[PDB]
């Protein structure tokens, strides 16, 4: 069973914590990969009520089971804060526009 579920990519929490240390540390050294420039801020305009505290910021968790490292980052994210604590799994798949719902 998936333990996070984006549309059709499953993520198990092993798959979202690699995700998270990669981004965190780019975040650490000040560095940012990708046409968006990941990790960046994740404002939640959504208005999300996740359980750790902001500032948060995206990057991308792939469905291919690498790491990020630039090229389209697909429509799954993963929020992280300041303390590298998880916030949650989120995905574009479902929303309309560039909005956000988050994964099951
Ligand atoms: N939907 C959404 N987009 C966000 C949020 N925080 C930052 N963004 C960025 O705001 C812009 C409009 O949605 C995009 O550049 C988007 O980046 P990403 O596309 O990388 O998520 C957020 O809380 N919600
Ligand atoms: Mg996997």
């Amino acid at each position: 069973a998936c333990d996070y579920t984006c549309g059709s990519n499953c993520y198990s929490s092993s798959d979202a914590s690699t995700a998270q240390a990669a981004g965190y540390k780019l975040h650490e050294d000040g560095e940012t990969v990708g046409s968006n420039s990941y990790p960046h801020k994740y404002n939640n305009y959504e208005g999300f009520d996740f359980s750790v505290s902001s500032p948060y910021y995206e990057w991308p968790i792939l469905s291919s089971g690498d790491v990020y490292s630039g090229g389209s980052p697909g429509a799954d994210r993963v929020v992280f804060n300041e303390n590298n604590q998880l916030a949650g799994v989120i995905t574009h798949t479902g929303a309309s526009g560039n909005n956000f719902v988050e994964c099951t």
